[PDB]
């Protein structure tokens, strides 16, 4: 089953926003207008695969006067980390469900940040997980606040 989304106005959109472009959750690169419709164009690298996909925004009129160009993003699952073994780890859900290996994508060095927060605190340590078509990979990283 593809990811849950949420969407997301265009003006938020940054480079490096992940974003679902033709389906696939992808990593944006260029933002650019298309000249033929003044849309705004999205290039992104997909997470998994790294291929490049191109989708242009959806525009709407949900009201009058009310113009919108938005596009879907995923809806990012937060895992605690409960061991790092060999380029995956082990992660539990909020439910204690647990990801025996899950992987970790090779993206802004996320790996060797993960394994430093790790060592220093494990527990305060979470991922973000994308989640399509039944793969999961954390693409991200947070520590827990400790009021959290």
């Amino acid at each position: 089953s593809a990811s849950q989304t949420v969407t997301i106005p265009c003006h938020h959109i940054r480079l490096g926003d992940i974003l679902i472009l033709q389906g696939r959750p992808c990593q944006v690169i260029r933002i650019s207008t298309s000249a033929a419709t003044g849309q705004h164009r999205y290039l992104g690298v997909d997470l998994f695969t790294k291929q490049l996909h191109e989708e242009s925004s959806f525009v709407s009129n949900p009201a009058p006067s009310v113009v919108v160009q938005t596009m879907l993003g995923p809806v990012f699952k937060q895992y605690r980390v409960l061991d790092m073994q060999d380029g995956s780890i082990v992660a539990m859900t909020e439910t204690g469900d647990v990801k025996q290996n899950l992987p970790v994508i090779d993206q802004s060095s996320l790996w060797n940040r993960l394994q430093k927060a790790f060592e220093s605190g494990r527990g305060s340590v979470r991922v973000l997980v994308v989640s399509d078509h039944g793969r999961e990979m954390a693409v991200d990283m947070k520590v827990v606040h400790g009021s959290r």
